[PDB]
Order: structure tokens, then sequence, then C-alpha cells
């Protein structure tokens, strides 16, 4: 059983000398007094030390000349060519910070060499240069430099970024190569987190030959956490990693990400970092190369950094603090597999896109409402109901104005369930389902010879024009019948227009229930000044349907009459609502007639 | 750094007078010679063995008692006591080969105990029961041991059993057990491989308080291999395993789905065993128990299980033989995909139903072609075309058959794009899209005053109706015609219609063109006894676009005229065919009428 390598080189009392070395002296000394602390390390290296020490190195000019130079002779170019001034002035300049870069990249190449040649398992280098934290840098530098040194083992190199930052360097230096796979997990923001550029998008997947090597999670928010993770290591960066099939690892390995970093705002645990780093040793033969990058809090360094090392020596990974992803989290691994889906077999199902401004192509919006009109015609001759403003939205039977009672139902688009093969987006149309429990109403009111108006409710201010569409239609329809008995029948957001209708007109007089069938809608009532007469009359002529998942539950203390007469639901969708109360709501308005 | 946890005790000496102990005793003996040979072990345990030696155990009487005793503590039922006839009879029955029986459930108790007791890190039992393969079993005896014992420590047990057969006495015993999560992959083929049980289906998730606790992944066929396994294991076994949080994890560890066994027919390398040990030791702490099982190769057996010691040491897993998962493979952890979003969080979308015999219920089918009816009809005239048989599916332009030109467009539904929260299988109708490119023709050739007829072939003996109706039209309609020049599109399956049709009648007269766009669909040409005439006309009055990904590209050696003349497209697809070769092919078809 071969060891794992650690590499240390503190120089606290030269450090003491460094004044106006931004890097924090005490972040090294941290991660290694932790391990030492735990018994994996000695202060003298000892050779029951299940750490072995890895001397620190300086990086020569001739070696750095090298990678920069080889990588150019694997066509030729005049500004492509190696330039000595910069090389120089990267590795020394005046102050005397250059030795900490100079120890700091020497140190990953001979720590990372010791893990390739096989003198260790797997290696921890906890050495860091003097710059800020967020021309190669070391993690590149050290990809380049095993492609290079051992061509007949590492042929391709995979490189794993979880600093909470985008390596935008990194990214840039393998942008064009096929042979370095770079995975980055970082909070993104639409791309105001710094560094604030849109260059660590999903989208962005590489060119050339590297097309298709480059891949960005870019976080939507603040507060990922465990289950956010692991979710993303399962669903998108180990399939990724098996298809690849690295010859090396490399871990850009900050604990900025970590809860307690006030910077990075997430709330990772160590056993995150421990589970992370176990799932990564089932690759290229074990060998893992760990490089310590950024994070700000000492505490949560520490802890994070021990836990990283305790998965290199294979004691087992703590509990996970929740292995529950959030939505924002889910909906980011969806974008990410939509676009990745292009490049990865294991990315799957593939996206097909078409644009709705081709006259070829139509939103399914409009093709089921066609349908349903369509339908309606030849079973009711039910017709379009015209709206004014500055097709098919609104049906209606023919002579509704003149029944005596009459259903108005309100409901947003039907559901429609999409099945087929898992491969592409593209349906199957034999399995693919329209569920339309509204027509179950439809079909019953004409039954009974009542009149009746259908509004389709539009989607993606939006709220607007449900209410208005609901005042139109009653203003310039409803009011001017002849029907006194009137009902309506309200499916999610069309709640939000009929309570405004019942605050905004006098509907006491003609109209004898209000349903509602909430679904996932939160629960709203009346808005209104009227204290008693209108809240009374609303509680005492109204059906809303509630489910026990509602919004309203998390802070249920208000028994308020405007609300209307709460009814419990076992189901917590729309659809389900109107299908399976569709027996008791049709026999409860029958008997309000009398 | 914890040892791991071997027990073996082989007994040569005594096995040599089993006659007429069907279990081969020499199976244990080639593993742990395999393990010895890498050096893991030493017939002397050695304190330097990175295995740490167990001793083996025989299972008492009281003990066995307590375990079918205590879980019934844990209403009261006469029918659910401890029978102790059954127990001892199956401890201590005539034969000698009982002794085995008592020795293999004890050994597997103590190995166990080890483990939660932490005594070792994990550990591999070695130790063989009498019987045949495939009243508690050795693995159920020992989980539901440590759950009575360590209650402290042990109240999740998760048992993975990877054997090709499915352990339907396992699965029997927790059925109704909650915190006993049992995992299997087999091979099921409806239930007709052995056990021969429906027991082991993808539907039975179990019942009760342990409904939700059973995972069943049926394959339906021979040959599944390391990507196949990966794949089910990143995408079903893990997530659900890390969901669950067990404390302990038992591996019915068979190796008859490993390359060589000539009863599973399955092509597991011993990476594929390296890797799932390696996955799972992420989870309990660390806490795996390795029960060996079936497997009818020795030298299979004996590779396959020092992979998996290996894993439980921390030695690097080997690379995969392929990391690619079959449309077999894929299909089933869809399916087991769907039926398990009901009761597991990590298992997403969450898959709806509905009935298409319900009233309010419609396959999308009927739909699409009733919006692309009433479109027509609003835009052109475009009439039903009746169909006489023992409703839209075929439409024509009104005079169509008063136009010299006549275009007839034979294809399937058209492609819809299905988008939405990828939470479940409900569509967003506003991001779903019908994507139409055959109306770019319909609307093309009204332009042009064309006669069109439209055909929509139906979907899931089938081309036996194709081929039916391509003929009907042709008889009634076409035929009948005054158009002298007539042209034909096809899409898809269309092309056997196609081709059919002009074996089957004289279009040599009228039909200057027949374009067929295959997509996806394999390759074919005319069936006909007219070895000159017939081909040669069809070769020149043709335009067959292939892919190149085509069936016909794998025995490529036949230039047939009766093949049509075939033209290469960058389009896999027949909706992307039609789409962008539409210019190309309208001005074709233009030029031909000179
Ligand atoms: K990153
Ligand atoms: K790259
Ligand atoms: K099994
Ligand atoms: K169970
Ligand atoms: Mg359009
Ligand atoms: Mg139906
Ligand atoms: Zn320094
Ligand atoms: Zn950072
Ligand atoms: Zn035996
Ligand atoms: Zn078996």
């Amino acid at each position: 059983l071969k060891k794992s390598g650690l590499c240390y080189d503190p120089r606290m009392r030269f450090h003491a000398t460094l004044s106006e070395h931004p890097e924090d002296p005490r972040r090294v000394l941290r991660v290694f007094e932790a391990i030492k602390k735990a018994g994996y390390v000695s202060n003298v290296p000892s050779p029951s030390d299940v750490f072995l020490r890895i001397p620190a190195r300086e990086a020569t000019l001739e070696e750095l000349l090298q990678v920069h130079s080889q990588e150019m002779y694997d066509k030729m170019s005049h500004e492509d060519l190696a330039n000595l001034e910069k090389i120089s002035d990267s590795l020394y300049y005046n102050n005397e910070s250059a030795f900490c870069a100079r120890l700091a990249c020497g140190s990953a190449i001979e720590t990372c060499t010791a893990v390739v040649t096989g003198q260790v398992k797997n290696a921890f280098a906890v050495v860091r240069p003097p710059g800020h934290h967020a021309l190669f840098n070391n993690v590149s530098v050290t990809a380049r430099s095993m492609l290079q040194r051992f061509p007949d083992k590492i042929k391709r190199v995979l490189i794993v970024d979880w600093d909470i930052h985008h390596g935008n360097g990194t990214q840039m230096a393998f942008y064009d190569d096929p042979n370095v796979l770079y995975v980055s997990l970082h909070r993104y923001e639409n791309g105001r987190f710094y560094p604030g550029t849109n260059y660590g998008c999903a989208e962005n997947c590489g060119e050339g030959p590297g097309l298709g090597r480059t891949v960005n999670i870019p976080w939507s928010c603040a507060g990922m956490g465990d289950g956010d993770y692991i979710y993303a290591f399962q669903r998108v960066v180990m399939p990724v990693a098996y298809e690849f099939d690295p010859d090396l690892v490399i871990v850009s390995c900050g604990f900025d990400a970590a809860a307690g970093d006030h910077i990075g705002q997430f709330l990772l645990t160590p056993a995150a970092y421990a589970h992370m780093t176990q799932m990564l040793m089932g690759l290229a033969d074990g060998k893992v190369f760990i490089s310590l990058e950024g994070g700000y809090n000492l505490d949560s360094i520490s802890t994070s950094a021990l836990a990283v090392a305790q998965s290199l020596l294979g004691i087992p990974p703590g509990r996970l603090h929740t292995t529950y992803a959030c939505p924002q989290a889910v909906a980011t691994i969806n974008h990410v597999t939509k676009i990745q889906s292009q490049y990865w077999r294991c990315m799957r199902p593939k996206h097909f896109d078409a644009n709705p401004k081709d006259a070829h192509v139509d939103r399914l919006h409009d093709v089921i409402r066609t349908y349903q009109a369509k339908k309606l015609f030849e079973d009711w001759k039910i017709t379009n109901m015209p709206i004014l403003r500055d097709n098919n939205q609104v049906l209606c039977s023919s002579n509704f104005f003149q029944k005596d009672n009459l259903l108005v139902i309100v409901h947003e688009s039907p559901r429609v369930l999409g099945n087929g093969t898992s491969e592409t987006n593209v349906l199957n149309l034999n399995d693919s389902l329209l569920v339309d429990p509204v027509s179950l109403y439809v079909e019953w009111a004409m039954q009974q010879d009542w009149g009746l108006i259908d509004i389709n409710i539009p989607e993606v201010d939006i709220l607007s024009e449900v209410k208005e569409l609901c005042l139109y239609v009653w203003d310039n329809y409803v009011e001017l019948s002849i029907s006194k008995n009137i009902f309506f029948i309200g499916g999610g957001k069309a709640v939000h227009g009929l309570v405004n209708l019942a605050s905004s007109r006098n509907v006491s007089d003609r109209v004898k229930c209000m349903v509602n069938f909430l679904g996932t809608e939160p629960l709203v009532g009346l808005k209104t000044a009227s204290e008693e007469d209108l809240p009374t009359w609303y509680y005492r002529h109204s059906l809303v349907f509630v489910s026990s998942s509602n919004e309203c539950w998390k802070k249920a203390k208000r028994a308020k009459r405007r609300y209307g007469r709460l009814m419990q639901s076992e189901h917590t969708e729309t659809s389900d609502m109107m299908e399976q109360h569709y027996r008791a709501v049709t026999q409860y308005l029958l008997h309000l007639l009398q």
C-alpha cells in the first residue's frame, strides 16, 4: 500500500520579514497543524507517518521556459513564441516575495511528479504563492509539465476546480486543448460575482480541437451546500470524468465555498470535500494531486483541508449535512446538462432547439387552444368570444346570453404529459397525452343546458393581464346577460382575477358561488375597504380548495372571511383537483339552485 | 489506518469426504489464493498483512432463535411466532453438510460484527454454505442481527445485490421493513430468467411501512457490461444510497455477471467490481461487509474477487472496459427512474400518468393533426380526403384534381420539442414547440398553384398499413386526377410506401420524381422482378437523402439502381433533412418542369 505525499515548507521566520505577501502565511501552517494533530504527519518526518514528506523545490528558469515553449512546438506564429523577458520577470522580480513564487511553482511540479512516477498514490501540496487569490498559474504549469515529461503514461489530464471563483486563467490556458479537461464549479450570478467575467458561463465549452473539453457549472446565487455539490458531482462531474478517462487528476482545491467563509457565502461542510475527493480517487489509477488554493476563514480551511487529507489516506468520509439539492441548483444542473449534451455521450437527453419566429414553428400553447376550440365547435357549436384590445383565447356557447344558469371557467393552460425516448426532448406523439379536466365541466355545463364562457389565462405584470381580462369579460358579456344564477370556477392564478372581480364589481346579486382550485398557487383573498359585508358574502359564496403543502401553511395564523371558505384537498396540482373534486363540486352547485 | 477483515476456513480435507455439497469447495480456495498471491494475506497470519484474519464461527441455536423471534417482538400473530423445529432443522439436519451451513452463517455474523464494532474498516467473508446458489439466508440473518445487537450505531442497513440472479428471499424478508433498503441488479427478461419469478420486477417497491425501500433494476436481456453497470450506479444506486444514508452496507457479492460466466452471459470486467465497491465505501462511515455468493467460472471469480478485495484495501481500481451504456440498459434505467421517482427525492423527473380511454384525455398525435387540418383550412381551404375502411389523416387542396402539377407528401408525425420544469413530465406550453417543416412544402406548393395531397403516417405490421394507405390514395384520387406531372416527397418510413407504389403501379408515365428523406430509417429499395426497366427509371426519377450514420453503411457493398439515386445529407433526422434541403429540392423539382 503506497503512502500519500505531502509538501510543506512554511518559512515562518522568513515570512515575518515581509511587509506591504497578501497571502496569509499561517494558512499553510493551520492546514499542516490540523493534519499533524490527527497523527498523519510529524514535525520530524518518520517512516511511520502515513503521509510521505516531499521536499519543496524552486522552479528553474530553464524548466519554465520549456513549458511555455514545448507546447508551441506541439502553424508557426511569431506571437506564439516564448518571451524570455516575461517568463523571467514572473520568476525573478525585484521584491523578495519572488522566492515564494518560485517555491510554490516548483513544489507543485515536484509533488505532482511523485504521483505520476508512482512514488506515492496521491499527494497534497501545501505550499502557497505570495500574490492575491483569483503566463500560466501553478495548476496549469503542472498539468502541461506532466503531459510533456511523461508522454507514455500521461496523455489526458483532468482539472477539477472547486474554489468558488471561476479560474479564468486555467480555462483560457487549455481552451483550445482537447487533452486537458477543465471542470469548474463556481458562484457566477450572471457574471456579477468575482472575477465578474462572463467567461465562466455554462455556454463556453471550448473552441477548435478543445471544443467540448471545458465544463462550467455556474451557480446562480449564494447559499449552495452539501446536497447541491454532491448532486452536481453525481449528475455531471463524475459521468463526464469517467467518459474522459483521465490519466491524471489535478484539483484546484480552494475552500472559500466552505461554511464560515464570508466571501463565498456557501455552506459546504468538511464531509462534502471528503466525499468529492473520494469520488475523484476512482479515476486515473488513483493518481490525484491536490493543490491548495483560496479560502478566507482559517478554521474553515483547517477542517476542510483535514477532510481532503483523510480521503487521500483512505479514511472513510463523514455523513453529509444533507443530500437535498435546492431548486436553483437543479435548475443550474439542468441548464448545464442541456448544453453539455452536445459534446458528451453521458449528458442526456440531447436538447434540440427551434425558433418560434419561423413560419413552420408554433408554440404548443396555441396548438392546444386551437384544438380545443375546434373540438368544442364540432360538439356544441361553442365559438370564439372576441376580446377587443390595443383568437380563441375566450370561448362561449351559442346563446349563452339567453340561459338562466351561466358557468364561467377561468383556467391556465391544460396539462400535457410529455413522453418518448429519453435520448432527446423530442416527443412520442402516441404516448404524450393532453389531460384536460376542465372539459369535464364544459361537457357537464352543456348537458345542463347552461350558458358557458371559457377563459384561457396566458403564461409568461402577468397577474395584471389576468385581472383585466376577467373584468373585460364581466363588463362586456356576463354583466349584460340574462342569467339570474352565475357560477365561477377558477384554476391556479385565476384566483387573482376572481377575487379582484368580487372586489371591483357588484357581484353579490347574481353570482351564487365562486370555486377556486388553487393547486400550487399560494392562497390569496379579497383586497377591499369593506370590513364586514363583502368578506362575509365571499366566505358564504365560495369554495377554495387548498393542498396540505400550500404556502399559506408557513404562517397560518389568520382565519379571515376574505380568504373564502377553505376546503381541504388531497391533491397538490390544480389538474388533479379539478378531476377529483369534479363530482362533489358539480352536485354542490346544483343543490344551490334548489 | 484500520485494516480490512478476512474470514476464511476452507476445510479441504473435510470436504473431500462429502459426496452426492453441490457448492464447489475450491471456490473459496481460489479467492483466497488470488488474494495471497497478491501479497495481501499469508497462510500464517501476520501483523504485517493488510488483511486482518477473522476466525470462522458456528452459528448457535439460541443465536438464530433470537433473530427470528426478536423481530417479531419489534400486532401479535400466532403464525408470526418462532418455530423451534424449523429453525433447528436448518442448522442441524442429518447430513454432515449441516456443519458448513452453521459455519457459513456464524462466520458472516462474526465478520460483519468486526466491521460494526469498528475493529476493522471493512471485511470480506470467504466462507460458503453447502446448498445450491439461488427462513433467512446469511445476508438477511446478518442484517437483522446487526440491527438487533447494535441499535445505537446501526439503525439503517443497505443491502446491495449484484449477483445476476434476483434475491427473492432477501427481498421478501425485508419487503415490509423500512430500515433495510434492498437494492438488486439482475437479469430479468420479463421473469423468464431464473428464478423465473416476477417478484424482481421494477414495479415491486415494497409494501406497508417498507414501501419505497425496495429497488429493482431488472435487465431486459443478456450482454450487459461495464458501462451499463457504472451507468446504473451513477444514475440510480448511489443517489438512492446517499438519500437513504445507511449505517451499514452489506453486499450480496456474486460474480456470475462477470465476463466468462456461461450462465449469466454478462461482460463485467474485474474493474467494474472494483469501481462499484469503491463507490459504496463512501457510505456508512466506510462500514462495508462483502458476502461471497454465486459464480460459475473459477477464473472469473478469482480475478473479480481480487478486484473487490483491492478496493477494500484502498488500492486504486483499474480502467473500465467502456463507459458506454447500450440502448437496452438506458431504457431499463429510464423505466426504473419513472417508477422510483414516486418514493425517492433524487429520482427525477416525477412521472405522471393518464388514461387515454378517459373522455378528457387525448393523445397528442390527434391534437397536432387536428391543429394542422384547422390551420390549413383557414389558409388554403385544404380539406379532409376521406379514406373508406372497415379523420384528417389525409388532407387535400380544393380542386387538386384540376391542376397540371400535383404534389403528394407522405410523412410521419411532426417534431414536437418538449420543454419545461425537469421536475416532472408536465410540459411548459410556451417553451414547447411544434416544428413542422412539411408545412414549408405545403405552403410552397400552394404558392405554385399546384394540387396538394398530404398523408400522415400512423405510429405503433405497421409498414403494411403504410403501404396500403399509399396504394389507396393512388388508386382512388391521384390516378384519377388530371395532373400530367406528379411529385412525391416522403419522410422516414414513408419510403416503404413509395417504393412499394413504384413497384405495384404504372407510375412511369406521370410521376416525374420521388424524393425521400430517410433520416434514421434504414435504406430500402424496390422489390420487383423487373431486372432492367423499372430499377433504371426509379434511379433516374428519385432523390434519396442519406445520413452518414444510416444502417446501410454497415454492409455498404452493393450499388443498385433500385435503391434510387443516393444523395448525401449532413443531418441524421428527417425533420432537419426536410428543413435544410427545402431550397435545393424545391428548385430541383421546378427545373424538371422546364
Ligand atoms: K472553480
Ligand atoms: K480544455
Ligand atoms: K441481484
Ligand atoms: K425493504
Ligand atoms: Mg412561428
Ligand atoms: Mg380519451
Ligand atoms: Zn510566502
Ligand atoms: Zn476562490
Ligand atoms: Zn462446505
Ligand atoms: Zn447468481
